[PDB]
């Protein structure tokens, strides 16, 4: 029944890895089109019996921050071009106009009175005002995970069907920094039909253009039969302004933006201004105009021609609609008229396109190609490729995913209940997520947005964070509290978050120590949340204050447990060393947590006078030449000092591993009997051009390859424990930590670039595997895409998207590198991985953004470092362009993107506490995870419905016998279940009611959306 999605090769008409084999990149003067050729065309192929049909598309591209805040161009800018909008189409009935934000939308319509309200609900039932894509925003597709991309989708467009009954099924998508197939995967399994792209490279466009490849039905890569496939359209020039859309000169084109003749304060880098259209130039003017789009109608198959008329924040004024409005209509009455034109000219939208795009297709008049692959790495000219904003304001790259994370456990905990609007829990998660869909817009994760721009999203996303949390703990206490003793009180903290990594260790002191004491308080509870649907255990730590506690479950069983000091890293000014001082009043403990799926357990931390049974003490080892005394209070055992020197550390039955004297790893051995692996880190910085193009936040522009950090003699702390161990070292700009708890090691990098102008900091692996030039990426947290390193390219092009992990691999071995945040990265040799950590530029890089970026702060990236042999796996044969994870990889990815959440008791005594939630639950497959659980319904429904986003990823087979699990029906999670469909993505329309009101499981890599009705 299931797809093989490992072991046959699809058949594709253009496949973007083999095309990108084999293609030149020659920058070569094309002419007036620079990137193109010189058209040409037969005037014969257009007659009475077969016309050119034009679709003129207005359009107004509105960026939810960008230069100013969101609300700042809403209030100078969207707010009028969104009235006028109004006026000017109910006005004009043939006029029209295609929108695609909807958070503007939805802050304009609610600004509305009911008279507006209801003349806006008529422009769009009739068809002039028309939603493309219908998300919050027009999302980056680069750094963005797919789960995200998802959220703003769904949340714009149940705002549209709520609110305007309409679903889109046409998508624009003019502006992000090259092009990801998790688009159409997404779009197509949410009700879409049709799809247009625009910033690919120009030497693609170039390509596909000669072969009239531009619209094609795009499938994901392991895709065999084609049931992913959705028609897109790729814009064939240079930008989606006027002078680069109505064909391919854009001296031309230009006299056809009528708001360039000067009093508008805009004018025609080519020279020649528009003319007002009159009754003595009209067909001097039209003679132009056709020309031009029948140059453009060459480049594509059918007799139907898109010709896109806008630009970023356009028809704002009045004046602006009737200038164009009334000089387009001229040129339509004209050459509508003049039969040996051929033409047939209108105002479109883009489904209108579209629709008769296929009808030309159904006529036999067209086939279309079939097409896989991504569209990264984006050039929009010379050698200038936009791998820089992969790593730009990593702080904030880093926050999109713990509040990524944030929402679903909010979403998720929240769901199991109905709740009181008293509560304010509809509220809250609507908040959360509007402000982490804000994010995705392609100037906000990109980080390519001013700094005070930057300020605002932080500061609404951490909103989101609050809001998420308080959600989060009333929802622990309804769940864990017996039912007759529960009182709550919708505005009180039941319990804190703690979060041992955000914002981070150096980064804010924000975690609470648990205050313990002989004269205060003996004990606290403490729960742990599992969103992942399958029983898992993970270590979690907690600050108190005492080195003697001990933890028990609530059946008062002992649990083992590790207490080690709490060390934080200085950049000592008097000294000029960078060194760790440890606390005397403040410890960590350290347990094993074991949680339900999608639940909940409980546990006690206990003091006492002196050692406990079931606590053990880390060992502690500052390696330095000229050590000074470092007391640590209570802690029972002393800090131990040596010089500089290997060291080799195990924990558990995992691997060991061996670490240089500058405390960076240097080998994993990962058996007794097996070779130490050379496995080396290294960190190296990029620079900036001293002459011609300069990096900024879109491009990286490095001069040359990456030099060594210079490292001097920097302070090792190592310490070492039964349950943790971790080598630490203070290095210039980064506090590098590799971490061990019997399995693969985690790595944190504290990075804080400091004042280091134009810098960009790598972090590099070198290993010996005979990788040669191939190495895997993912695309959106969704799939790994197969990547070759390409010589005839310039280094930056053969950077990519890490948005959570990379991977290099030969016969018999594979290092991969899994990522808690978007980075950009590569492997520029054989054995290498590498990724950006971050970077600081003094220069603007003439995109727009008018400063570089020089608002670093620290930030604290986390990884998983996995080592395997895989000369056992069942791999996809050579030829194939994907790759898959193991299970080891795909853990340690979840272990990072959605860790256990850690919740304290706040106050003393927690009555009617119980110790689990969710013991009953089906413990799933390890490849099948609940992306998405969605109450639907408000608590004044009598039928409530539950929302489940159900993905499978798919693992490689590498003998291990992996067994036993039971089958995961959401539909039965809630009781009394009335009826189960199948749902798009978005849940927005019902595809299949499903018998015995079961939802069956998906195949690997396919996501289907189930919603479940209770009575
Ligand atoms: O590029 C990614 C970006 O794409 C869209 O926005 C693109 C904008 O492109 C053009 O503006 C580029 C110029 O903008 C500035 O204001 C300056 O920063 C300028 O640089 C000069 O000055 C710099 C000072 O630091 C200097 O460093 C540099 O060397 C330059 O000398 C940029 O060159 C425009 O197309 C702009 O659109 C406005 O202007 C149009 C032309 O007049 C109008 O037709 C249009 O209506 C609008 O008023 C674009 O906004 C977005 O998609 C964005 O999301 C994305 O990040
Ligand atoms: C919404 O659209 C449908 C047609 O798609 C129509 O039948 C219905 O009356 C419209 N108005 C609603 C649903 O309120
Ligand atoms: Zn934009």
């Amino acid at each position: 029944q299931c797809q093989d999605v490992v072991q046959d090769v699809p058949n594709v008409d253009v496949q973007m890895l083999e095309l990108y084999d084999r293609m030149s990149f020659k920058d070569i003067d094309g002419g007036v089109w620079k990137q193109g050729w010189n058209i040409k065309y037969d005037p014969l192929k257009y007659n009475a019996h077969h016309k050119l049909k034009v679709f003129v598309v207005p359009h107004s591209h509105n960026d939810p921050g960008w230069i100013q805040t969101f609300e700042e161009y809403y209030q100078h800018d969207t707010k009028h071009i969104l009235s006028n909008a109004l006026r000017h189409l109910h006005d004009n009935p043939e006029m029209k106009f295609i929108w695609a934000e909807i958070s503007y939308f939805a802050r304009f319509y609610h600004d509305l009175g009911e008279n507006k309200k209801l003349q806006m609900k008529s422009i769009v039932k009739n068809g002039q005002l028309e939603f493309v894509t219908g998300g919050w925003v027009m999302p980056d597709e680069a750094n963005s995970h797919w789960r995200n991309v998802l959220l703003q989708l769904t949340e714009g467009q149940t705002w549209l069907k709520q609110f305007m009954n309409v679903t889109p099924t046409a998508s624009w998508a003019i502006a992000p920094f090259g092009h990801s197939p998790t688009m159409p995967y997404i779009l197509q399994k949410s009700g879409f039909k049709n799809m247009l792209i625009q910033r690919t490279h120009y030497s693609v466009k170039k390509e596909l253009a000669q072969q009239r490849q531009l619209e094609f039905l795009w499938r994901q890569i392991w895709d065999n039969k084609g049931d992913t496939a959705l028609f897109t359209h790729m814009m064939p020039f240079y930008s989606y302004d006027i002078p680069h859309t109505c064909g391919p000169d854009p001296k031309v084109c230009c006299q056809f933006d009528f708001k360039r003749m000067g009093s508008f304060g805009l004018s025609c880098p080519w020279k020649v201004p528009p003319r007002t259209i009159s009754d003595q130039n009209v067909a001097a003017r039209s003679d132009l105009l056709v020309d031009q789009w029948k140059k453009k109608a060459e480049l594509y198959r059918t007799n139907v021609l898109l010709i896109p008329l806008g630009d970023d924040f356009r028809f704002k004024q009045n004046t602006e609609w009737d200038v164009q409005r009334v000089n387009y209509e001229r040129l339509f009455e004209h050459i509508n008229s003049q039969a040996h034109f051929n033409v047939q000219a209108q105002f479109g939208t883009l489904q209108e396109y579209f629709d008769a795009v296929h009808q030309a297709e159904r006529a036999g008049q067209a086939e279309f190609p079939t097409l896989s692959g991504d569209f990264f790495t984006y050039a929009d000219r010379s050698d200038n490729y936009w791998s820089g904003y992969y790593t730009s304001r990593p702080y904030h790259k880093r926050m999109d995913r713990v509040l990524m994370h944030y929402v679903r456990a909010a979403e998720m905990l929240s769901a199991w209940h109905s709740w009181d609007g008293m509560a304010r829990i509809e509220e809250r998660l609507e908040q959360a997520r509007r402000e982490l869909s804000l994010f995705q817009h392609h100037d906000g994760i990109t980080g390519t947005a001013k700094t005070h721009v930057v300020v605002d999203y932080e500061q609404r996303m951490q909103e989101a964070l609050k809001a998420c949390q308080m959600v989060m703990q009333q929802s622990v206490y309804r769940l864990l509290t017996k039912p007759s003793i529960y009182s709550p009180d919708f505005s009180f903290s039941y319990f804190t978050l703690d979060d041992s990594r955000w914002p981070g260790s150096g980064v804010e002191d924000s975690r609470t120590t648990i205050i313990l004491g002989e004269d205060i308080l003996p004990s606290k509870h403490v729960v742990m949340h599992n969103t992942l649907p399958h029983w898992r255990e993970q270590l979690v730590d907690f600050y108190v204050s005492s080195p003697f506690v001990s933890v028990t479950d609530l059946a008062n069983n002992p649990v083992e447990a590790q207490v080690s000091p709490v060390w934080s890293w200085h950049h000592d000014t008097l000294t000029k060393t960078i060194h760790p001082q440890g606390s005397t009043t403040k410890y960590r403990i350290i347990f094993k947590a074991r949680v339900p799926p999608m639940g909940l357990a409980t546990y006690v931390l206990t003091i006492s006078d002196s050692k406990p049974e079931h606590t053990s003490y880390a060992s502690n080892l500052l390696l330095r030449k000229n050590p000074t005394s470092l007391p640590l209070g209570q802690y029972p055992e002393d800090v131990k000092f040596g010089d500089p020197r290997e060291i080799s550390l195990r924990v558990g039955n995992g691997p060991t591993l061996a670490f240089s004297e500058q405390g960076l790893l240097k080998s994993i051995q990962l058996t007794q009997d097996s070779p130490h692996v050379p496995v080396h880190f290294k960190f190296l910085k990029y620079g900036v051009r001293s002459h011609g193009d300069r990096s900024g936040a879109y491009l990286f522009l490095p001069n040359g390859p990456a030099s060594p950090v210079e490292l001097g003699q920097p302070v090792v702390l190592v310490t070492k424990g039964k349950l943790e161990s971790s080598v630490s070292v203070g290095l210039p700009s980064v506090v590098h930590q590799t971490i061990m708890r019997g399995g693969a090691p985690e790595i944190r990098n504290l990075v804080d670039i400091g004042s280091l102008d134009n810098t960009e900091i790598v972090m590099r692996l070198e290993t010996h595997i005979d990788s040669g030039d191939i190495f895997y990426t993912d695309l959106n947290g969704l799939q790994f895409i197969k990547r070759r390193r390409l010589d005839k390219l310039p280094l930056q092009a053969n950077y990519y998207p890490i948005p959570s992990g990379m991977f290099i691999e030969d016969a018999n071995t594979r290092l991969t590198l899994l990522t808690g945040q978007p980075l950009g990265g590569s492997s520029l040799a054989s054995g290498e991985l590498e990724i950006m950590q971050d970077r600081r530029l003094a220069s603007d890089d003439e995109r727009g953004l008018g400063q570089g970026v020089l608002d670093n702060k620290p930030v604290l990236h986390i990884y998983r470092l996995v080592l395997e042999k895989v000369n056992n796996c069942v791999r996809p044969s050579k030829l194939h362009p994907a790759g898959y994870l193991t299970s080891a990889a795909h853990k340690a990815s979840q272990s990072l993107l959605d860790p256990l959440d850690k919740f304290i008791f706040a106050e003393n005594e927690w009555i009617g506490a119980q110790g689990q939630f969710g013991g009953d639950h089906p413990s799933a497959r390890e490849d099948l995870d609940v992306s998405v659980m969605r109450r639907l319904t408000k608590s004044s429904a009598k039928t409530q419905r539950v929302g489940y986003v159900l993905h499978r990823t798919n693992l490689m087979q590498c003998g291990t016998p992996e067994e036993h699990t039971q089958k995961l029906d959401v539909c039965h999670l809630l009781p009394n279940v009335a009826r189960c469909e199948r749902t798009t993505l978005t849940f927005l329309q019902n595809l299949e009611h499903l018998d015995g009101m079961v939802a069956p499981e998906v195949c690997p890599m396919e996501t289907a959306a189930y919603v479940s009705s209770h009575s």
